[PDB]
């Protein structure tokens, strides 16, 4: 690309076999943690009404036992936060299973005392792990993507962390999918100028804040590559 | 009181009736939303090995069909955000039937261009409604206590918005409990300074930031009445 992804994210269902054919979308991503919500009976469905894909599972953490059963039923592909964090080696483990494509890995950071540090949990523990650090780590154990999250931007509705970017981008060649605080048209450019490959935005398309045709048609009328694609999710 | 809500907070369980017993808690609070996770089938467990009560349900949105099952088994309280800005009759509603006492609003706020205005579905539609408004009409509709959460305060571990508690204090009689970015022992005196009637505090002490013990006794230290009290929740 680069490379815009829509997101639709709904929610507790059941509201994903009715949304999959009826927005023919290009992921979708599917926590099924705990063995109490249709997670991997979701998944069989669309491996069945499309043999294809494109299925993302959501890993982490402890519950292991079923994301094998997921595997079973066809996920080929993965992201990771906070349990590559406990266990770097975990990505290696995947990605000599599946390949470096098959795995992301969801980067959380905020700036501490005028440093990119990591954050897991659902961005809370303060890892006390420079971001410059993991991020090399990362791409050494073997990943395919980075879904860099700016916590200091995360729901701003003021720009992507264009700052962060910069940080990272010379410090991998690894493709990124910037997350944050998508506002207007305008800071969809400065994230693929800061280096991002791809920008992932909700909130925004949602509310009707900004409309899809025509932030394709803003991007194209300043000569970018795009290419915006559908996500889909459960749950959190 | 005050009044400080330490918070365990799991999950998507079943991690309840089991929780419940050993960690013997004065709420908890119950996401039953959408008929899939065992939301129903856990407070009758409760109110059976203890008849008593007190649990909270988190009623939004459209899916009463579920609350109304819920109740059935033993639910007297609840809390609101959305449905309540986009039916502020819905508390009335809902006072009437169980009384004033019964019903808690939360409000999610956020300073833009200078003012405190109010975000919905989790934080994120700006709703274009002054805090100052919202606040008072959530009182004369009926409402028990304000579970105000400082959006430019949530996970900052900074210190509460003590601002928007003195902004919101005057404007009402009623219950605050006050909820943000709770960071150090010192920030929860501010906060009941403030006036916030109530803290509630999740990541200091799941991390062990903060000694719950060490938390009562430098209060204690300083001349303030507390009473502490165990919430218990699933989900997100």
């Amino acid at each position: 690309g680069k490379r815009v992804l829509i997101v639709d994210d709904a929610t507790n269902g059941r509201e994903a076999v009715e949304k999959y054919k009826e927005l023919k979308p290009d992921i979708v991503t599917m926590d099924i943690t705990m063995p109490e919500m249709n997670g991997i009976d979701a998944i069989k469905e669309i491996m069945k009404i499309d043999p294809n894909a494109k299925i993302i599972v959501c890993s982490a953490m402890g519950q292991q036992a079923m994301v094998i059963e997921a595997i079973k039923a066809g996920a080929k592909d993965f992201i990771v936060n906070t349990a590559a964090v406990e266990n770097p080696s975990l990505i290696t483990q995947i990605a000599q299973t599946f390949g470096s494509q098959a795995v992301v890995v969801a980067i959380d950071a905020k700036r501490v005392d005028g440093e990119f540090m990591v954050f897991t949990y659902s961005g809370k523990k303060n890892t006390g792990i420079l971001l410059r650090d993991w991020v090399v780590e990362v791409e050494k154990r073997g990943a395919g993507e980075i879904l860099l999250t700016s916590i200091d931007r995360d729901g701003t509705k003021s720009g992507y962390d264009t700052e962060m970017i910069r940080f990272v981008r010379p410090l991998t060649t690894l493709p990124i999918i910037a997350s944050g605080g998508a506002g207007k048209m305008e800071h969809f450019l400065e994230a693929f100028l800061a280096g991002a490959d791809a920008a992932l935005a909700a909130s925004v398309f949602h509310f009707r804040e900004i409309d899809v045709r025509e932030l394709k048609e803003y991007l194209k009328k300043h000569g970018v590559n795009v290419r915006l694609e559908g996500l889909l999710e459960h749950h959190h």
